């Protein structure tokens, strides 16, 4: 098949990650990596109570740097923010040792499709 | 555009209809008209506490007959079940006087797409 | 942890099951077991082109698809319809061997939360603020 | 009654707005106003092909898209970015005249429930049984 990620599921995953980052008072802010980190970043911010989310784009103590998935950009993040808490929603075998924390494990060979790249449209019957 | 109906929204509509049919003890059962009435029927049954949903297919006192939308089949239902409480989730101007109750009003010219006929798939960017 | 099942995901499972039930030309009808099997039965009917779904509260069975949401007794269903193709969406271990086909394997101790018993509502922030 | 907004519907609105913002070749970037505007900004960036979304907690503006979720003060945004194209998803009456473009009209007294503040959870049957 194909690893489909719906909004509801992404939200559930993000909420689990949020609870794992408590207490919220220990964080100064959240840095989301465009574009995949934007939505998960906004969710964490809403769950933790952080009013503002900063954004970056690749080619910091107390800050959380978030990205949707880590397959291989992790390096650039580590160089720019050495003291940041790098977290991701999904993680493959290769990138697993790069993030400080993640939520769901997906096989290296899985084609994962994110909710922002999909939509609800008419799907013809199989018959 | 096109009138898109998602699962969550259909469920909300059904729940509103369910609350309008209280008390639940006054109903003997629920008759769903295949196929559009199946899902809404199962939802009502779950909300009212009716363990079994009967099904019919067109070419009853205490029973609720449900269909997804009434555009023009309403007649056949009235003949087969003269004492049934005919209800629908959606209703257009033409069929509005035929049902005993409904939830949402949609223009006669609106192309309504139901959740069971759709799905979450990849949608190319507009750019 | 409970196995949350959203409408979208259930539909994916149902469609996948429909694919296995092809071609549709062989099936004479669908018998959805109330009350959970009704929704997946409706989805199957749609995907297979079957215009009518019959329901039973519990005709030899040949050509009919008997569907229920989960399995873990099916013995009664098999007794009522011996020659029917009994299928389900989810299935636990002990119940796995009794169905003709299913889609997702669920651990015996896992509590499945079906879409129809849930709803989209306000959820307070974990931090309370 | 509150205006419930689900992820699916929000996305539909966002895409519709994106269509009006075409072609994309004219925009130099997107400035999402925290914290609600960030999600729609991400969707716009995706639809328009804009690789980076900037955020502001509140460069003349020419070529940039300043987006927020709802409007009903925008006066500060207009002051910070005079030559920017201020857009939103929803908009109330009093706030309608201040935005350059929006998608859905919301009555002034309507309480909008955004997707990010909601979640899919168990909902007890109305009949209690």
């Amino acid at each position: 098949e194909k690893y489909i990620v719906t909004w509801d599921m992404l939200q559930i995953h993000a909420r689990k990650l949020a609870s794992r980052l408590m207490p919220s008072e220990q964080w100064k802010g959240i840095i989301a990596v465009s574009r995949g980190g934007l939505v998960p970043g906004a969710l964490l911010a809403r769950e933790l109570g952080i009013r503002h989310v900063d954004t970056v784009a690749i080619s910091g103590e107390g800050f959380i740097v978030i990205d949707d998935l880590v397959d291989t950009t992790a390096v650039a993040i580590r160089e720019m923010y050495p003291k940041a808490h790098f977290v991701t929603i999904f993680a493959k075998p290769a990138g697993r040792p790069l993030v400080d924390d993640y939520v769901v494990d997906i096989p290296q060979d899985t084609w994962i499709e994110q909710p922002w790249d999909m939509g609800v449209v008419f799907v013809p019957p199989i018959s």
